[PDB]
């Protein structure tokens, strides 16, 4: 019951999520969703734009996406697993800093079974 305590303010930065907190769009995809675009081609936007739409108190944290990367893992598994870390630079409204969070989400892609291609012998 109303709590602007510290563990809060790092807890609205851990808890961003682009369905929750921000929906997002590409600048080559206006009509986006990310329930259907595949990680490799949403980073493909990261130079031509990404726009924001706010859902959270903005007033003490500035949503500003960097680029997006993968589990420390190689392309061909983010198929299998389908999520991505969204790399986001929270710039300080307060104080004119700005703070480092990775959002690890999901919904682009899934094969979990479906993952046994081989490029050759």
């Amino acid at each position: 019951m109303l709590s602007q305590a510290n563990e809060d303010f790092k807890k609205i930065v851990n808890n961003i999520r682009l369905k929750d907190t921000f929906d997002f769009k590409l600048a080559a995809f206006p009509n986006q969703n990310y329930d259907q675009l595949l990680p490799s081609q949403i980073y493909k936007n990261y130079y031509q734009g990404i726009e924001i739409q706010q859902h959270k108190y903005q007033n003490e944290l500035d949503i500003k996406i960097i680029n997006f990367l993968y589990p420390d893992g190689d392309f061909g598994s983010a198929n299998k697993n389908g999520t991505l870390k969204l790399s986001l630079m929270l710039t300080d409204k307060k104080n004119n800093q700005v703070y480092y969070k990775l959002l690890e989400v999901s919904g682009f892609k899934s094969n979990p079974y479906l993952e046994h291609h081989h490029h050759h012998h």
